């Protein structure tokens, strides 16, 4: 059939849909990342169209196979996930030119995907690829669209609420792109700690801790926010605490961009074309990362 054009290498990982491979092309001699995914009409017509959701800061899809009731995704291959390397820079930190080179980079694409109307909404460490040259790339977007973003993955794993944004948590049914620089906010915000910003274990726990930090969000500040489905007039009433605590020793250029990429409200949240033009980036370089 199909598959067997691909060589399997080793076993890279599991996502959230299914088990992703190193695998060598026979045909090509291109080395690939292969996602295997068990299975929908809907979903192959919005999965196909991201062969054109192109750009240097995306995870190439080379191409999608529908065949024998499973769906393969070939993307191209990268070194590691900026978790290994967080983990693996745990003692030190990442060096701020990297993390701003890192997270430049990371708004190019989702500039560009918000720009096609393109979600990601499971930004988080793991979907963040990089090489030994300085690139960072954003895996899995538009794969949410397709087939939703389930409790647990197909190996029963829990997906982490750490990176999700307030109105998802409060049951809003209408995502905007707003809700990506919620999550990419948290990853800069843990990249300069070396801590998770909100490590959330349930939904009321991560909007607690949200809260604990923020403040509890209210008419003022979120209009609209004490009529959403899920807001409860009961929710515990925390003040806001200042960014100096939170991400210390971070610069006020780098608070300044943080806090605009937490705000409560989507429609008063940076967009990642105006975060690209924020002061922060003035002095941006493409350093070579230590792997
Ligand atoms: O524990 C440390 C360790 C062990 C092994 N590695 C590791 C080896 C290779 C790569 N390269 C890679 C992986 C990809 N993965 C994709 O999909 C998954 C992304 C996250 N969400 C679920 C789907 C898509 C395209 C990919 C392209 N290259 C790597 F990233 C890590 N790291």
């Amino acid at each position: 059939g199909a598959m067997e054009n691909f060589q399997k290498v080793e076993k890279i990982g599991e996502g959230t849909y299914g088990v992703v491979y190193k695998a060598r092309n026979k045909l090509t001699g291109e080395v690939v990342a292969l996602k295997k995914i068990r299975l929908p009409s809907t979903a192959i017509r919005e999965i196909s169209l991201l062969k054109e959701l192109n750009h240097p800061n995306i995870v190439k899809l080379l191409d999608v196979i529908h065949t024998e009731n499973k769906l393969y995704l070939v993307f191209e291959f990268l070194h590691q996930d900026l978790k290994k390397f967080m983990d693996a820079s745990a003692l030190t930190g990442i060096p701020l030119p990297l993390i701003k080179s890192y997270l430049f980079q990371l708004l190019q694409g989702l500039a560009f995907c918000h720009s096609h109307r393109v979600l990601h909404r499971d930004l988080k460490p793991q979907n963040l690829l990089i090489n030994t040259e300085g690139a960072i790339k954003l895996a899995d977007f538009g794969l949410a669209r397709a087939f939703g973003v389930p409790v647990r993955t197909y190996t029963h794993e829990v997906v982490t609420l750490w990176y999700r944004a307030p109105e998802i948590l409060l049951g809003c049914k209408y995502y905007s792109t707003a809700v990506d620089i919620w999550s990419l906010g948290c990853i800069f915000a843990e990249m300069v700690t070396r801590r998770a910003l909100f490590p959330g274990d349930s939904e009321i726990d991560q909007l607690f801790r949200i809260f604990r930090t923020l403040g509890t969000p209210d008419e003022v500040v979120w209009p609209g926010v004490t009529s959403m489905p899920d807001y409860k007039p009961s929710f515990p009433k925390w003040a806001r605490q200042d960014f100096s605590k939170v991400v210390p020793p971070l610069d006020e250029d780098g608070r300044s961009l943080l806090s605009q990429m937490l705000h409560y409200d989507p429609n008063k949240r940076i967009s990642a074309k105006a975060a690209l033009a924020h002061p922060f980036f003035q002095d941006v370089t493409k350093p070579v990362p230590h792997l």
